């Protein structure tokens, strides 16, 4: 009790409580004694950015993607019972291939038998080359002799064809005691091998919330050794004729409290997306949901994102990253991929998180915001790294909700342009990477007064997935979040400025 207030973390605990409270220990949770997993001589090296080499349209010195990659080996090697995997499809390959094969033969050799679970998201058409029993097969010829002591569960897994629904959220937790999380999907060619890599950011901790992320994922593997009575929605490869392991992060608990690391403390919050659970029934969450057509596009799909209270319930995660921004009382950065989504099948914009922008801007809050460059955009359905086709589809979209809000045109353009930053996404002084290629940015960032931020899967466009991630609250971690990141963005993507229409 001689900790300092958590006026961010608070707000957003209140939110979750009110909209999802029969979630609480299983999809949200909040705990103490948290610490940001950092080496020594590397303070701020449990800020896992890739490919982190700033300043160099080569890319050659590419010291995030190291010591990334060097974090989840290291992670994997201290496992003494349980590995637990989720990503978006395809299954871990390369290098994030490598770490997990290193890290289990080295838990082997240490003289462990650690049970391991590999779980992705599949979208409906692309399928894929995507085959558990084949990424089994080959963990197990890569493993060698350590194959006899890992027991493996291997699942692909669509929860609603018909609402878009699969796993997406990234994480890696090793005895539920340390996790790392994030954007980062185990795509090689996409990350490592290339000359024009994808801008990304995981984070590595360890504690209490590395337990609270280990339950997330065990309420995951709960619906999905279930379901795989339904060959259409799981795909299941286990290996030594082991059973499905809906309960393998409850059996490492046991019956012991998690111990604390350290100082930081922690919300973690996912989301069950559509066709796990249909509400927490135990909530009384009855908000005034928004209302404002969208003039460009009408949704063909049931709007989970802005007409559903229910999937609100499910889906904590929303409701999070919205009071997360709302709490923000000086500045607020938001480095994303996307704000807006692929309009059909889904919604264009979460109508709240552009009215709480409004909001900021309105306020005189300073909102940054940085997506990957419209230049990435295929393809409807690709999905390449970018969903618009310019930066003003962001900024009129403020505009349309200033209006709304203020009832003037001219208070509208005093609030867009006098505290606003909109930019695409540089690392370096040049338009674009050495080779030719748009930089793609697949962040899903959020801070706030340099105090608090979220780091993990949920991004801020409309989406109905699994996900998951991490929100911190300490002035420490986000003045190295700014120092590392934010402002290196800010940096080299100022080059790269909208100013919106209506604007000087
Ligand atoms: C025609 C566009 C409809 C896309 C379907 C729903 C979605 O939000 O997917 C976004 C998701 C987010 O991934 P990450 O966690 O940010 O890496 O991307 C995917 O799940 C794969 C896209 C496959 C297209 C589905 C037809």
């Amino acid at each position: 009790a001689d900790t300092p207030p958590t006026p961010h973390l608070d707000a957003i605990e209140r939110s979750l409580r009110d909209t999802s409270p029969g979630l609480e220990g299983s999809v949200w949770q909040r705990t103490d004694g948290n610490r940001l997993d950092a080496p020594d001589g590397d303070p701020a090296g449990w800020l896992l950015q890739t490919p982190g080499c700033w300043g160099d349209a080569g890319c050659k010195d590419r010291a995030g993607t190291r010591r990334l990659l060097d974090k989840m080996t290291r992670n994997i090697a201290d496992a003494r019972h349980t590995v637990d995997i989720s990503s978006l499809a395809p299954f871990p390959n390369g290098g994030f291939e490598d770490a997990v094969v290193d890290g289990l033969k080295a838990s082997v050799a240490a003289g462990h038998s650690p049970r391991v679970r590999i779980l992705v998201g599949a979208a409906p058409i692309y399928h894929l080359n995507v085959v558990p029993s084949r990424y089994r097969d080959e963990l197990i010829g890569k493993l060698g002799a350590a194959a006899g002591k890992v027991t493996l569960n291997v699942a692909s897994m669509t929860t609603s064809k018909t609402s878009l629904s699969w796993n997406a959220s990234k994480l890696l937790v090793v005895d539920g005691k340390t996790a790392i999380t994030g954007g980062i999907n185990g795509w090689k060619d996409d990350y490592l091998d290339t000359a024009h890599p994808v801008s990304d950011v995981d984070m590595a901790l360890s504690g209490p919330a590395a337990r609270s992320a280990g339950k997330y994922l065990d309420t995951l593997w709960d619906w999905t050794c279930r379901n795989a009575s339904d060959p259409a929605k799981v795909w299941l490869a286990t290996s030594n004729g082991a059973s499905c392991m809906p309960s393998m992060e409850q059996d490492e608990a046991g019956s012991a409290p998690a111990e604390p690391t350290g100082d930081v403390p922690v919300i973690a919050v996912g989301g069950l997306g559509v066709g796990i659970k249909e509400s927490d029934p135990s909530s009384g969450y009855h908000p005034d949901l928004p209302t404002a057509p969208d003039t460009k596009c009408t949704v063909g799909l049931h709007d989970n994102t802005n007409a559903d209270r229910d999937y609100d319930t499910v889906n904590p995660e929303e409701n999070a990253l919205r009071s997360l921004i709302a709490s923000a009382r000086s500045h607020v950065e938001i480095s994303q991929q996307d704000l807006n989504a692929t309009c059909p099948p889904l919604p264009r914009y979460d109508i709240r998180t552009y009215d709480t922008l409004a909001g900021k801007l309105a306020a005189g809050v300073k909102v940054r915001i940085v997506v990957s460059d419209p230049a990435n955009r295929g393809a409807v359905g690709s999905g390449g790294y970018s969903q618009i086709k310019s930066l003003d589809e962001i900024s009129d979209t403020l505009r349309t909700r200033l209006v709304a809000l203020t009832g003037d045109n001219e208070k509208a353009s005093r609030a867009l342009c006098g505290n606003l930053q909109l930019a695409s996404f540089r690392s370096s002084d040049a338009a674009k990477w050495a080779d030719g290629k748009p930089y793609a940015l697949h962040h899903k960032l959020v801070s706030v007064d340099d105090s608090a931020f979220y780091i993990g899967s949920k991004n801020l466009y409309p989406a109905w997935l699994q996900d998951f991630g991490y929100i911190v609250e300490s002035p420490a971690a986000a003045q190295q979040l700014k120092t590392e990141l934010l402002d290196p963005e800010w940096k080299y993507s100022q080059q790269a400025a909208a100013t919106p229409a209506g604007c000087p």
